[PDB]
DNA sequence: CCGACAGCGCATCAGC
DNA sequence: GCTGATGCGC
DNA sequence: GTCGG
């Protein structure tokens, strides 16, 4: 990490504009420019040579000069400094409490985790399981560990129904030595594009796992996202390994490299291949990438039978889900 | 200078 | 109950 | 906050 302490303060930044100034665009501003100078190969000596990087403008080349100088920027000292700030920013770190929720709860004189704590009654269902679990969620996962978690779900759907296929997605799939959290693509041939033919798909793999006592809570769920908690076995005598997240992804059978493309990210990498589809007068989604007409309408799902011929849409080469770590 | 910034699932709520 | 906006999540 | 046109 050769430039940690700029993309540290680029993070931090993006965090406040998102949690407390709730500008979006400046957030993703703040987090592009940190991927990319995460990416750059030389420790960065100036603002000016950061700001050759895409992404990097005038204002953060500034910043950068200031960080490089003094090893610190006045702007962060201060909103670290700020109560509303930072209890704005501690309570968005709660599964379930957003910028809003956040701003709200500050005003009510709720701004710690023990106010939380005796505060159960005002929290819905979601917020109330990312209190429960905060300090679990805050962990990593090792491999081994998701290796473990893959080896549970794939083994349980295979008893539900052997045409299921589940694919563990995320940083998982982009080779992370550790993992924030597991996400899980699904497929089964019942359900395409062009038909449902059986019901609950989601829910019969959704029950399986608690009945396993491997999903422990759920966050939300619908017909095609399950979000929740989940929970490794522990041995005789062993302390309890961590409550963790997992999200599960029904995709249509037919568009699942489309799928997979999303769930594997990163997000960022995400944000910017989607961009540079609009570019290239294309759009991309979960289930299908598209023409764009001269209308400005989405025209018709391209044909797709891998990863690599959306890449190839775009006229990027394709990259491999280790090099997609943006 | 300024329009646009990726795309979408589930929960919650106001209005009807 | 439905629909559209909003919040929050991936 | 940054960028393309
Ligand atoms: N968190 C997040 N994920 C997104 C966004 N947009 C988008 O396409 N995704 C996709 C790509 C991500 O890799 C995928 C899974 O989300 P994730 O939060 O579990 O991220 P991850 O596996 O890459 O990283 P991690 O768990 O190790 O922290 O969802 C977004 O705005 N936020
Ligand atoms: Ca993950
Ligand atoms: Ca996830
Ligand atoms: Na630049
Ligand atoms: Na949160």
């Amino acid at each position: 990490t050769l430039n940690g302490g700029i993309t540290d303060m680029l993070t931090e930044l993006a965090n406040f504009e998102k949690n407390v100034s709730q500008a979006i665009h400046k957030y993703n501003a703040y987090r592009k420019a940190a991927s990319v100078i995460a990416k750059y190969p030389h420790k960065i000596k100036s603002g000016a040579e950061a700001k050759k990087l895409p992404g990097v403008g005038t204002k953060i080349a500034e910043k950068i000069d200031e960080f490089l100088a003094t090893g610190k920027l006045r702007k962060l000292e201060k909103i670290r400094q700020d109560d509303t700030s930072s209890s704005i920013n501690f309570l968005t770190r709660v599964s379930g409490i957003g910028p809003s929720a956040a701003r709200k709860f500050v005003d009510e004189g709720i701004k710690t985790l023990e106010d939380l704590r005796k505060n159960e009654d005002k929290l819905n269902h979601h917020q109330r399981i990312g209190l429960k679990y905060f300090g679990d969620f805050e962990k990593r996962i090792p491999r081994e560990e998701m290796l473990q978690m893959q080896d549970i779900v794939l083994n349980e759907v295979k008893k539900v129904d052997s045409e299921y296929i589940a694919t563990v997605c995320g940083s998982f799939r982009r080779g992370a030595e550790s993992s924030g959290d597991m996400d899980v693509l699904l497929t089964h041939p019942s359900f395409t594009s062009e038909s449902t033919k059986q019901p609950k798909l989601l829910h019969q793999v959704v029950e399986q796992l608690q009945k396993v006592h491997f999903i422990t809570d759920t966050l939300s769920k619908g017909e095609t996202k399950f979000m929740g908690v989940c929970q490794l076995p522990s041995k005789n005598d062993e302390k309890e390994y961590p409550h963790r997240r997992i999200d599960i992804r029904l995709i249509p059978k037919d568009q699942y490299y489309c799928g997979v493309l999303y769930f594997t990210g990163s997000d960022i990498f995400n944000k910017n291949m989607r961009a540079h589809a609009l570019e290239k007068g294309f759009t991309i989604n979960e289930y299908t990438i598209r023409p764009l007409g001269v209308t400005g309408v989405a025209g018709e799902p391209l044909p797709v039978d891998s990863e690599k011929d959306i890449f190839d849409y775009i006229q990027w080469k394709y990259r491999e889900p280790k090099d997609r770590s943006e």
